[PDB]
């Protein structure tokens, strides 16, 4: 039996970028692993500024870049600027003790 | 085979509060308690008033309090006094006994 | 690898009915045949205005034909929307494959 | 525990066809290039219009190249229109990586 909870949450991440024909979301690769997440990743991504919510999977950005990219298809709910916040699940088995998330907080 | 299943659902849940800045859905720990709801848990949140469905996780609010509050991006799609209901699904195996939702109705 | 593929599939299911004052109400018998069971997660889309949710099903009459979207999925219908209620399950990909069940009730 | 991560992407596959009273229907050889099975879950992603939904997987003729969009995610596309076609998988992060499968059919 299973659940699902918070795993990770990155807060007021700043979007430095967006690329419609990409060849999803890009973030710099030390806030992921500030986050505890990894490369193809699915997170929830969720904008303060047009509530656009969505889910895709997370690319490695450049190390201290503070890189925070919307790839693909995501490039049409956001512009540069905008604030999100990047969600990340896991599913547990609710008998065990409760799983603490890693918060990174960039405001 | 895992199947999802209603683990708990809070109905009539009206909105008391929202901030777009926070430092999710907040709700009164008592009522959590009542739906078998725990901290940082994923759960639907669904609007009477508007039609919006959502997915986030749960803060812990004052007991007793009856806060029920939508926070960050999920502030743009709510006003306070609308009628929410929130819901926590689970993975099952069906072959197993059956789950029997927690129901709380705070109408 | 765990993955989730179709274990269900209700094709033109006919909205009887809305209730925004109360989930998906169907028709037990329906519901057998699909082999949904009560409280079963489903995705619904509708033919007519192409709204996409997923909700929860609850037990309608034996033999009612009662198709119901209730609780603030009402507001993404109307009476005699057509629509497929769908229910996925998470299976190892390696192991035999699943058929899944098609009820159509056009 | 277990995460989702991205196992399949079919990227710039181009709308052949839509069909609203029949969901995707994927050329055969292009699923097997992704590793994408019938019956599968996915999300699809459209560069024209930035919709993004679920829905599963039917095989379509092989090297026919056919890319449609069934049922109600008709209302969701045009003819000739850009996707993404994404699928994943739960896993245990502690074990080994999934280097996904990525078929670009630029
Ligand atoms: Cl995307
Ligand atoms: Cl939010
Ligand atoms: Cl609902
Ligand atoms: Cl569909």
């Amino acid at each position: 039996m299973l659940i699902s909870v918070l795993k990770s949450k990155i807060s007021y991440a700043t979007v430095t970028g967006k690329d419609l024909f990409y060849v999803s979301i890009t973030i710099d690769s030390e806030i992921m692993k500030q986050a505890n997440i990894i490369e193809n990743e699915k997170v929830q991504v969720v904008n303060l500024n047009n509530g656009e919510r969505l889910e895709t999977y997370v690319i490695k950005g450049e190390p201290n870049s503070k890189t925070i990219a919307l790839n693909g298809p995501a490039a049409r709910r956001c512009e540069i600027g905008d604030q999100l916040f990047i969600i990340s699940y896991t599913q547990v088995d609710p008998t065990r003790e409760n799983i603490k998330p890693k918060l990174v907080d960039l405001k």
